[PDB]
Order: C-alpha cells, then structure tokens, then sequence
C-alpha cells in the first residue's frame, strides 16, 4: 500500500532474457506453423473464429519496439499463439502436435529462467 512495498525484484535483464527464449522458440524445428501471421485471405474461417491472432514474428516486433510493459504480458502473447492453435487444429494433426510440443518447450524455459 502507500509507502509500504515488498523488496524490489531485479527486472533489468527481463528484456534480454525474453529475447533469448523467443530466439530458441524461433529456431525449434516445430516452429514452422507459428513463424508468420496466418494468411486471413487464404485460410477460410480464421478471421471470424480467432479473435486475437498472434505469431512469433509479431511478438518479436512488439518486443523490439517496447510494446511489452513487463515479462507477464510477453508470456500472455506466447500462450495466445498456442491457445489459438488448439482452437483451430485437431490434436491429431501435424500442426496440432506442433502446438503442444512448443507450449511444453516454452513453459520449461519460462520456469527455469524466471521461477
């Protein structure tokens, strides 16, 4: 509350560390469904169904331009990429399986870097 604060957690390396995680997600062999925005002219149903599209290149541009206020808003966009994928793709599909693999990969790196 006013003039009463918890001890200050050092957040000065968060930007660099989220960039490194994003680099590792970018270079994973199963990243290919997630590298670029879904083409809304060429994929029937996507525009109407997925209310907030997200992808790795859009996260990278947001990160690089100071559009993430803190490390939690960055994790929310990464998780959005996987939630969108589960909404649109069957579990038993190459893209469906890709999304589950990448989410697992991300959550481990997130815990090990920050928790």
């Amino acid at each position: 509350s006013m003039s009463v604060k918890k001890p200050k957690r050092d957040d000065s390396k968060d930007l660099a560390l989220c960039s490194m995680i994003l680099t590792e997600m970018e270079t994973h062999e199963d990243a290919w469904p997630f590298l670029l925005p879904v083409n809304l002219k060429l994929v029937p149903g996507y525009k109407k169904v997925i209310k907030k599209p997200m992808d790795f290149s859009t996260i990278r541009e947001k990160l690089s331009s100071g559009q993430y206020p803190n490390l939690e808003t960055f994790a929310l966009d990464v998780r959005l990429v996987f939630d969108n994928c589960e909404t649109f793709n069957e579990d038993d599909s190459d893209i469906g399986r890709a999304g589950h693999n990448m989410r697992k990969y991300f959550e481990k790196k997130w815990t090990d870097t920050f928790k």
